């Protein structure tokens, strides 16, 4: 599929690093939060958008989360609770 990899210049897609229900779920299993997704909505893998066409390797060493590789803690992680390890 095309919007997977999570780095985009129109930003709000945390895509699938600690994924379940696409990404974070349980609360004491998959990251932090009961289901916390953001990307099933609005943007990325099928998802309010549907096809936008960016990927360009945002898992580059360790952890994504809600990143995108430029300035590394990216405001708040809307989607995903943590941020990077790189």
């Amino acid at each position: 599929m095309e919007p997977v990899d999570p780095r985009l210049e129109p930003w709000k897609h945390p895509g699938s690093q600690p994924k379940t229900a696409c990404t974070t779920c349980y609360c004491k299993k998959c990251c932090f939060h009961c289901q916390v997704c953001f990307t099933t909505k609005a943007l990325g893998i099928s998802y309010g958008r549907k096809k936008r066409r960016q990927r360009r390797r945002p898992p580059q060493g360790s952890q994504t989360h809600q990143v995108s590789l430029s300035k590394q803690p990216t405001s708040q992680p809307r989607g995903d609770p943590t941020g990077p390890k790189e």
